[PDB]
């Protein structure tokens, strides 16, 4: 994993697909689904993503964004909600502006995220296999580089469930290179240009 | 089993059996069977789609409804009344509204239907082969995914002592895949866009 | 159901089946599953049948005989445990020489199989569409007019896992108008004059 | 899951593997994976068969057995921990002698595995997708009945780095109907009549 990873879906997140969602909303609180959030640097960058659209867009969102964050529980995910990365995980993806705007020193080779940047995410063990029920309902979510590891038949299991926690009209992120299979009646898919986005019909 | 199985039964019955029976009744108290009611999922999904219909239609039922489940009495049908399931049973079936509304998180990987829902239920040992003179009437009987397991001359006779205790008008929910053949002068077929229910002539 | 239905599967057990088995295992422990016991009439038949041999073959039974009682959990499994059955029960198929052996009067019209009769018997609770592996091994399988109300799948797969329970060698008896027909590698069919059983290879 | 699944791959293990893999290194300890081991059915099952085969062969394991259990972290690898289960769980694939020789019985409808079965059996929560370097080097894997869920070319590589756990001669369970077609470097079928199961090459 990477901060940041591909670029473009955090800039769409902000340029595309906030606008849109607060409109309909007026500018309610939205929920995001950061799925197999690994060691963290997905859903932090998403925080960082939604801090930098509510800077521009005084005052578009009314009461901000939470991200729910899941995987398997264990070390990994208990390193992700301490939010400390050493330096090698640091230099990826990482603007040096958004180093120092969003992250603090501890420490020698060792940087937090800022406290704003931590409250908005909730860390939850979650198996995929396992019931979403728990988990509500989201304006979006994102499921990046875990569906490739699985079978065609799960990994369709998956994307059904997945669309039964999306509101409809939602927006549903994949990996830069995994398509979605087999489920013609449940997703659009919608051009970013960069970027392909699939809306939960 | 599962919960809500196949969706369209519990959709039906708020949307056209539940409007139907209390204007055939007055609005006053209704009675449900869950025949073969096999770890309690069915039944309790009878009481959340009550429960549902309520709300939305506040007073219309003027005494609630009475939800009668039976089956081989044994482990099975005394694990139905306790109301708890583990993970896998709550695994399929429960939206998020559902399982946020209508169930009690208990400790890890248990969960528990709550007691406004589980107090509609009355359980009761009864073979599908005896008498159901000691059942009473209903307005409803559910009877699901049992009968593939007989013979078809054993199938018609159940089917037929049924009809026995259903009020006149009263209706039959079948498993999604099994037919109600040779008993013209008892059922009436009831298309309902999806999925095929049968009124007591 | 009733006392030593058909007569001859009970004088074939004593005169052709039990002589068979005793002689091969020494006379240790044998076990017989009557399966579908209704209230108590087959399993305590075979227990009187036991009894009458011990005392005409003295003393080739070294270990005595378990038999295992099984049907649906209800009235009726309860009736036969109490062992105590009214004057249209007693009076059907009950020589007046077993009525006086192996029965005690218990008021007006009430009558209950002897304590040295029941010892032998042991009821348990099972659907037969359950797993058996909790019933052990049994040297015969009384499994007499309860077939007829199952659907030809299910027959099949009830025949073949009883055949799981049986010891090589041992006997499946059917009712006196039963048959199967399509489990050639798992039973054989002995004519017995008059009535037919199945030998477990 | 359920108790002794299939039967014949446990009965293979102790009249076929177990005494090859005695003479193939001398008595001395010997390790089992129970890869994927959910609520612990199969490493139980593991421990009540070598059991089994020590009061039968005396003392020819000198150092005993070891057997590590993994499994996702969650409710259910919590639960094979603790070693109980209730009455439908207790009902399926155990014998009335294991469940005499290998359990407690607690509370009413609740067993729990005997301690001396329970010691050699340790639960570690592991990603089959993570590195097995940890786990150091097994005479005989289980893995029954998950590889289904995943790509062939992450099948291919758990199997791949399953042969790294695998002493030269060790043996690969698969489940009843699971076959690797792809690694013929590596793996050897054994037949075994009935069942198959994979020799490290
Ligand atoms: N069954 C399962 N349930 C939940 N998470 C799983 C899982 N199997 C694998 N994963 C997780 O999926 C993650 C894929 S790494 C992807 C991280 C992030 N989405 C990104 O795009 O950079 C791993 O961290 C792994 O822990
Ligand atoms: N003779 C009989 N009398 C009462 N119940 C029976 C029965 N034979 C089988 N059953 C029950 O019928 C159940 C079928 S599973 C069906 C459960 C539920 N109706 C649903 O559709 O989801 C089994 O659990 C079994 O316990
Ligand atoms: N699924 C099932 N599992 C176990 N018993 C069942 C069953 N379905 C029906 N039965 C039982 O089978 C019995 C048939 S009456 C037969 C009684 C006796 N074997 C005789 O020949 O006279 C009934 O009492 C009924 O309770
Ligand atoms: N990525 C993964 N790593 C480890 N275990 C996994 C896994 N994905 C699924 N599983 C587990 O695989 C199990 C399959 S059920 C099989 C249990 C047992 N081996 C048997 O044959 O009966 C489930 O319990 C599930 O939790």
């Amino acid at each position: 994993t990477l901060w940041f990873r591909d670029t473009y879906p955090f800039e769409v997140l902000k340029q595309r697909v906030l606008p849109e969602l607060i409109k309909a909303n007026g500018g309610q609180r939205l929920r995001i689904w950061s799925a197999a959030c690994s060691s963290g640097q997905e859903p932090y960058s998403l925080s960082m993503a939604i801090d930098e659209f509510e800077k521009t867009n005084l005052g578009q969102l009314k009461a901000g964004v939470q991200i729910v964050a899941t995987d398997l529980s264990g070390s990994m995910l208990t390193a992700a909600k301490a939010g400390e990365y050493d330096t090698l995980a640091m230099g990826r993806g990482l603007s040096p502006e958004r180093l120092q705007r969003y992250f603090d020193a501890k420490g020698p080779g060792r940087w937090a995220v800022k406290p704003a940047i931590r409250s908005r995410v909730e860390f939850r063990a979650l198996n995929l296999l396992d019931s979403y029920a728990s988990l509500g309902k989201f304006d979006m979510v994102f499921c990046r580089n875990v569906l490739i590891y699985f079978s065609a038949e799960v990994k369709r299991d998956i994307l059904l469930r997945i669309h039964g926690t999306l509101k409809p009209g939602g927006y549903l992120f994949l990996g830069a290179s995994e398509a979605l299979n087999n489920l013609p009646d449940h997703y659009q898919m919608v051009q970013c240009s960069p970027g392909i986005i699939y809306r939960a019909k």
